[PDB]
RNA sequence: AAAUUGAAGAGUUUGAUCAUGGCUCAGAUUGAACGCUGGCGGCAGGCCUAACACAUGCAAGUCGAACGGUAACAGGAAGCAG
């Protein structure tokens, strides 16, 4: 019902010609733990102010996955610039085994059962992309059934 | 019947950013040592260095059913003296 949770929140600064001007950032994840999950980047002078505008940026364009009772529904691979993540599907009871970032986005989404790691760069807001991204991609024996022009029966 | 149920990151370069890239930390372990402290038990372990030098005691004897035998001891026998 949609369920959301601030990864992480970082302060950057610009420069001008009277000294530094500093904001936050937040980067926030939402889900229906369902399959939907979307996570949104927000930018203020201020801390509320910036999750704020994230968390409403996550509940727009959150995106659909195929989950297998509360499980993934094949080992995938995804890549975000630097940050390249991987994430297997694991037995009922073995809870999330996933990192910051990739725990969040995980939890949110609706995964009970995973094993993942994050290769790579571990910058908060490159490897929530990638874990979106992977989840996104990987389809379900439905889907696969339907491109093959198969029953899933005969794909098992 | 059961005997692979298995994979977490964080700090630190920059005014800020992403990347590269090292250093550091969170875990487990030990024939450990040192500091402070210290009630009991069970089960293990205890010269990692000088294969350095070694006082003293012990760590390989046994068989008389292989053999001459009696140093003893323990006993009887024969000779005896009270
Ligand atoms: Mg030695």
């Amino acid at each position: 019902e949609l369920q959301e949770k601030l990864i992480a929140v970082n302060r950057v600064s610009k420069t001008v010609k009277g000294g530094r001007i500093f904001s936050f950032t937040a980067l926030t994840v939402v889900g229906d733990g369902n399959g939907r999950v979307g996570f949104g980047y927000g930018k203020a002078r201020e801390v509320p102010a910036a999750i704020q505008k994230a968390m409403e940026k996550a509940r727009r364009n959150m995106i659909n996955v195929a989950l297998n009772n509360g499980t993934l529904q094949h080992p995938v691979k995804g890549v975000h610039t630097g940050s390249r993540v991987f994430m297997q599907p694991a037995s009922e009871g073995t809870g999330i085994i996933a990192g910051g970032a990739m725990r969040a986005v995980l939890e949110v989404a609706g995964v009970h059962n995973v094993l993942a790691k994050a290769y790579g760069s571990t910058n908060p807001i490159n490897v929530v992309r990638a874990t979106i991204d992977g989840l996104e991609n990987m389809n379900s024996p439905a889907m696969v059934a339907a491109k093959r022009g198969k029953s899933v029966e005969e794909i098992l």
